[PDB]
């Protein structure tokens, strides 16, 4: 149908905007701490601690399959990245500190993303 196509164009355009958001958030992680999944070879107990692992490569795979229906879903995944790190790692670690800085800096990006998603519809 023509309606299914219009819906699909909307999803494509959301995906475009989320790709730009993702790039901007990942720039706030210049150490690449959150770039890839935590390795279960190197942290074999990880899934005992963290039930829903997340990282920027995994988000990128979902995004490119147009697997985010709305900004809420995307933000859920970004908050997992941060929240998983802040639980597994202690306050005095470069990992925790990286997550705090990513959260604080990403907030600004996500605030305007929400306005753009609402504004453009």
């Amino acid at each position: 149908s023509m309606e299914q196509v219009a819906m699909e164009l909307r999803l494509t355009e959301l995906t475009r905007l989320l790709r730009s958001v993702l790039d901007q958030l990942q720039d706030k992680d210049p150490a690449r701490i959150f770039a890839q999944p935590v390795s279960l070879k190197e942290v074999p107990d990880y899934l005992d601690h963290i039930k829903h692992p997340m990282d920027f490569a995994t988000m990128r795979k979902r995004l490119e399959a147009q697997g985010y229906k709305n900004l809420h879903e995307f933000e859920e995944d970004f908050d997992l990245i941060i929240d998983n790190c802040m639980k597994y790692n202690a306050r005095d670690t470069v990992f925790y500190r990286a997550a705090v800085r990513l959260r604080d800096q990403g907030g600004v990006v996500l605030r305007q993303a929400r306005r753009e998603v609402d504004s453009i519809g």
